């Protein structure tokens, strides 16, 4: 069997890739991603100009997950623009390049950068609404009148399909009000939920202390603490967008998780934690699990069981 | 060594207790959470008229932790009221009462009716802020306006000491207005940080269901996978709140779970999840391993750490 997909008019030969910021922020590690058995990439998140980020420790790791407050630190728009435009090998998979402004404007001047080579290339935008703290307002998708105006510029600078990569929401009036905005902007194709769950604090009992240091502990947490959430997001978003992709990213470990996320109505299936945790070798193994549970259940195709989890009564 | 702690004009054994929702809806419950081990013991959260709650299942537990959709079944508030009048031996240990009126009003009405218990008997006030309001709107607590009118009320209303139960929040900047809220109260003592993380969702590989039947399997997640996201509410609001008290509830299995939150800043512990599964043992367990680890670090009370967290730098 092969799992084998179309979309957003491209060809991918599985459906996995990295998440956002795990092995891809450096040359090196696009190159190291490209030579995976995923099947799509996606570079580090970007600003206009680079950033060194917070001070470490700013990742850490455990049995259940993970927890991160790296500060976006990246190479800067030019350098991933320059890898999307000169460096990638467009024959080996699709690429999304992920983008992360602190302003509206530093968006916009990204995006009208990256579209044509997006024309001449076929490079793949994921808008990150994630950002800094900035005391006295909430995160962009919090806010929705703030989000709406990112999606506005977004789309009329870019003029191209997208998507957005979204935080998790916790709140059924907020799935409504969320998807509502995106559904306002039929450029944005896709929705990927979820970014890392935001400010855990992970305390070592021994040292009695925090384990990261920006933040005064507190950081996003992905993996295991975070695969309910992550699927309530991306069932919530696949029924409220039927218009639009839903890529899964949040607590893949195993082929199984993954057929739950592809249930739950993923196209794209993303992994972060467990990726930085095992290294690329994983994206072998995730297909050959996904296979199986395949072949056990008689299901030859993703599209026989994407977003056919099953209610009671 | 010592578990003992003296707050609220009440004194407590050891700082544990359960969780509301948690063997607390009946007499026969309450009478066994009162001969169990426990510094204390909550009511359920209950309502002006009894409720039947949402059809079954509604309630599942897995090894990363639990998920529901309960609906609020309760016994009433004259049940609950009379349990604290009339039945329970506060010779044993304290009584708290958990108030989930559906509107504002519900709960003035109840709070009222509590007063002259409350200041009889010392029966202790929880008001729960992370219920519904009106269908379309987000929760209570997540509704910054909605939840400054609840705690004017019910201030008004009641007119004695009492507590909130919060939901968790994600974002700084929800920390920062929630504390801001609750600030401006001062008859608000203590603050439950946190209750469930809401609208999750699990899906079981096997039958391609989900695994509770109200809300399309959608329900707050508890136990294990919200550990981090309950240090993090707890030592938000300890930082923020240096009035108040802040009692944590949220992923305790353990003594060292405990321990890791009052290094936050909790004074009492509440166990959910872990004492639904375990059942009432779980105190003397909960208590011999807290002290284990006191008596490892050389900590005589729970004071010389409480709130002792380190940062990094
Ligand atoms: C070290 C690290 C860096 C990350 N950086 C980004 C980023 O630059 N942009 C982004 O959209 N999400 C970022 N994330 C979030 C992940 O893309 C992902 O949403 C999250 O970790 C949850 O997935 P998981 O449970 O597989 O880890 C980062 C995560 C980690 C652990
Ligand atoms: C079956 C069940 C019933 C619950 N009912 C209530 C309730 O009536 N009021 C309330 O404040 N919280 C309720 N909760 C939330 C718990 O009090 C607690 O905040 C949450 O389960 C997190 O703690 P844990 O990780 O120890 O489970 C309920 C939890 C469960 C599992
Ligand atoms: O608190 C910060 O300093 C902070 C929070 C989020 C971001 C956006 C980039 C990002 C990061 C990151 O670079 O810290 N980590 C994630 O889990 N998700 C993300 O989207 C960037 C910075
Ligand atoms: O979705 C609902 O119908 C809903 C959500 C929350 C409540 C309040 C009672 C409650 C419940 C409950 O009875 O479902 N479960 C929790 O985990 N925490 C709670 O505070 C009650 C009902």
């Amino acid at each position: 069997m092969c799992l084998k997909l179309n979309l957003l008019d491209h060809v991918f030969a599985n459906p996995f890739m990295n998440a956002a910021g795990v092995l891809c922020s450096t040359e090196e590690d696009l190159r190291c991603m490209t030579a995976s058995s995923s099947g799509a990439l996606v570079s580090k998140s970007c600003t206009s100009a680079p950033r060194d980020g917070n001070p470490e420790p700013r990742y850490m790791a455990f049995p259940l997950g993970s927890i991160n407050s790296m500060g976006l630190p990246n190479l800067g728009f030019d350098f991933y623009l320059k890898y999307a435009s000169d460096l990638h090998d467009y024959s080996k998979k699709p690429l999304f390049l992920s983008i992360s402004g602190l302003s509206v404007e530093e968006n916009v001047a990204m995006v009208r950068r990256l579209a044509p080579v997006a024309q001449e290339k076929g490079v793949l935008l994921e808008l990150n609404l994630s950002c800094p703290n900035v005391p006295g307002k909430p995160q962009v998708a919090y806010d929705f009148e703030a989000m709406r105006t990112y999606l506005q510029q977004v789309s009329l600078a870019y003029g191209l399909p997208f998507g957005v990569k979204m935080p998790p929401y916790f709140d059924i009036a907020h799935f409504d009000t969320a998807a509502a905005v995106l559904n306002e902007f039929p450029l944005v194709k896709f929705v990927t939920c979820v970014n890392s769950v935001g400010n855990g604090l992970v305390i070592d009992a021994e040292s009695e202390s925090v384990v990261i240091k920006p933040k005064q502990g507190f950081g996003g947490l992905g993996g295991k603490y975070i695969l309910p959430t992550a699927l309530a997001n991306v069932n919530a978003f696949y029924r409220r967008c039927p218009d639009k992709l839903v890529f899964g990213c949040g607590g893949v470990y195993s082929g199984e998780d993954a057929f739950l996320h592809i249930l739950a109505g993923a196209s794209m299936v993303q992994v972060g934690t467990a990726l930085q945790e095992e290294g690329p070798g994983i994206f072998t193994r995730l297909e050959d699990e996904l296979l199986e549970i395949m072949a056990r259940k008689g299901y030859r195709t993703l599209e026989e069981f994407r977003g056919r989890v099953k209610t009671i009564e």
